[PDB]
């Protein structure tokens, strides 16, 4: 079942975003090693060993879990930023490692566009603020339009990016024509494209609050990682 090599992507992409060398080495076995899934109770912004499903962190469905209404929960309207309707209560999270160490952590997010629902991978510091990088690994926007979020150019400009600002609330901004620069929390939105960018303005302000991996990350800033 292929299915496979939707795994496989997936990881790749996560590999990608990590920054890591592949001296030649195929995804599946650079994922063992540099790479440790755990799963993040969102609501405390702790580790946990098990979901509600009892699925560990090397099974954990949290798309499925997302429907299902014994681990998860509808967002109201105004809750809904991000306009993905419910959310799983249990996340999961890839630890980057480096030798004992932790490097980064990369975090899902995901939001609605116009035409699609779009899911993307962030690599954050372990200050938990500092962006990495971030690749979108499921998208149906236009190319040309909204398709632009797969654009490395644009993807660039979140590199250096703070995701909160001073009282640890989401900072992240999708600047209509250009952000400036020197700029903290600011990368440019998508020309002709405003509907895919008000989404991804979304999925920030949604996975970066009290319901989404703030806690978690600020868990990260006060050093839980290492
Ligand atoms: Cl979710």
């Amino acid at each position: 079942q292929q299915k496979a090599n939707a795994v496989l992507d997936k990881q790749s992409k996560i590999i990608e975003v990590a920054g890591i060398d592949a001296e030649g080495k195929k995804v599946p076995e650079l994922f063992a090693e540099y790479i440790e899934p755990r799963l993040v109770d969102f609501k405390t912004g702790d580790f946990v060993e098990k979901a509600e499903d009892g699925s560990t962190a090397a099974n954990y469905d949290q798309r499925k879990a997302a429907k299902d209404p014994a681990e998860s929960i509808k967002l109201t309207a105004d809750e809904d930023k991000a306009k993905i309707l419910r959310r799983a209560n249990t996340g999961i999270v890839y630890l980057v490692k480096s030798g004992d160490d932790i490097s980064k952590v990369i975090i899902p997010v995901h939001g609605n566009g116009l035409w699609s629902m779009m899911y993307a991978f962030v690599a954050v510091e372990t200050d938990g603020n500092t962006v990495s990088g971030i690749t979108y690994y499921e998208q149906g926007e236009t190319p040309g339009l909204g398709g632009e979020v797969e654009n490395p150019a644009w993807r660039a400009q979140f590199v250096g990016k703070k995701l909160f600002d001073e009282n640890h609330k989401p900072a992240i901004k999708i600047v209509k024509g250009g952000a400036p620069e020197g700029s903290e929390h600011g990368v440019d939105g998508l020309s002709g494209a405003t509907l895919t960018g008000n989404g991804v303005q979304g999925t920030f302000d949604f996975w970066l609050g009290d319901m989404g991996f703030g806690p978690f990350l600020a868990k990260v800033r006060d050093g839980g990682l290492n």
